[PDB]
């Protein structure tokens, strides 16, 4: 059971630096729920243009 | 650190989407998916706190 993806080092210093700077403007109050939330807005946006904004169904 | 969690239905949710849209949105790997998603994200933040320039850590 997977529970995270990999990002790199530099990316997750990069993440973390922009999270410290704008997470009080955007209202993220975890750099958790900042990142849980950067993810599900690109899913979101994919079920928008492909997928005729329904969910996409995990394969069984 | 080389991972953000995300849990196991969020990434079954990336893992999906990703399967399902990759070749039209021009990722050869997961990994590289995630990156430019996050990268995105980055991009974004970038333009609208710090007029476009890359973050720097306060010393």
């Amino acid at each position: 059971v997977k529970m995270t993806v990999t990002v790199g080092e530099e990316r997750r210093a990069r993440l973390r630096t922009a999270y410290t700077l704008t997470h009080l403007q955007e209202g993220h109050r975890t750099f958790s729920g900042f990142i849980a939330a950067a993810l599900d807005a690109e899913v979101q946006r994919l079920e928008q243009r492909y997928n005729e904004g329904r969910r996409f169904e995990n394969a069984e």
